[PDB]
């Protein structure tokens, strides 16, 4: 008595982070790169 969920994602790999899409995984891993780095931790004071 609820509606029934289905479907994961159809597209052959996306990214969790933006949502780009890429046929080739590969494509997407080194991909969420531009998302991972430059998180720096404050001010420097150095
Ligand atoms: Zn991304």
């Amino acid at each position: 008595g609820s509606s029934g969920s289905s479907g994961t994602g159809k597209k052959p790999y996306k990214c969790n982070e933006c949502g780009k899409v890429f046929t080739q995984n590969s494509h997407l891993a080194r991909h969420r790169g531009i998302h991972t780095g430059e998180k720096p931790s404050g001010p420097s004071s150095g």
